[PDB]
């Protein structure tokens, strides 16, 4: 996240850190979301490599023990049947992933709730964006976890001309792009929260951002429209 701020440790319980093995260390790669006890939403981008990946529930600081943790291991990828890794851009970035073991809730881990099924945002809603991705354009991860706030861009703003242009789809999230706050590399596949109707809400799954750089002006930071898949994650969910 360029031009965050530190999160409180218990402000987004819902959040995880997708990490994959190297050596005999462990790696930041994505972030996802906790939907069930043994669920996690994350994007398909960040499962195109055969890694062996784990999930960290209770995360704050991915350099120390923050005494919060649960270490869990991915059982289970199961990704759009639509999604194509040279077409990000097509949409249909979101991936499924069963844990090897059901994590115990509390106040630091916690289910993220989702939008009814079909619902879009009025153009500019109020959004946060979280995640230990890059903190700068060619930077390096945080440490600790990040949050930055990314009122929504509507459809019709997102794929004009000056903005996205045919990029964007209707399945997607546009967020930000005022040049100073964005996601950056390493936070794919977490969580946009949206506040409607009083509660917290993740409207969004961390897919892209320009080539360009992070945080570039008219070029907000896209996410896929998790109440476009509602089905297919009750479908997928229900014969898993
Ligand atoms: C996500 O972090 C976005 C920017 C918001 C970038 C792509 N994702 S990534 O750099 O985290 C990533 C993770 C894992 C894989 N993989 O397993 O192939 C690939 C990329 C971006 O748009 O550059
Ligand atoms: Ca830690």
């Amino acid at each position: 996240v360029v031009g965050g701020t530190e999160a409180q440790r218990n402000s987004w319980p819902s959040q995880i850190s997708l990490q994959y093995r190297s050596g005999s260390s462990w790696a930041h790669t994505c972030g996802g979301t906790l939907i069930r006890q043994n669920w996690v939403m994350t994007a398909a981008h960040c499962v195109d490599r055969e890694l062996t990946f784990r999930v960290v529930v209770g995360e704050h600081n991915l350099n120390q023990n923050n005494g919060t943790e649960q270490y869990v291991g991915v059982q289970k990828i199961v990704v759009h049947p639509y999604w194509n890794t040279d077409d990000v851009a097509a949409g249909y970035d979101i991936a499924l992933l069963r844990l090897a073991q059901s994590v115990t809730l509390n106040s630091y881990v916690q289910l993220g709730v989702l939008p009814r099924a079909g619902t879009i945002l009025a153009n500019n809603s109020p959004c946060y964006i979280t995640g230990w991705g890059l903190t700068r354009t060619n930077g390096q991860l945080a440490q600790t976890l990040q949050q930055a706030y990314l009122p929504t861009v509507d459809y019709a703003i997102c794929s004009s001309s000056s903005y996205w242009g045919s990029t964007v789809k209707n399945s997607m999230v546009c967020a930000g792009g005022d040049g100073v706050r964005s996601g950056c590399q390493g936070d794919s596949g977490g969580p946009l929260h949206c506040l409607v109707n009083g509660q917290y809400a993740v409207h969004g799954v961390t897919s892209f951002v320009s080539r360009l750089g992070c945080n570039v002006t008219r070029k907000p930071t896209v996410f896929t429209r998790v109440s476009a898949y509602i089905s297919w994650i009750n479908n997928v969910i229900a014969s898993n």
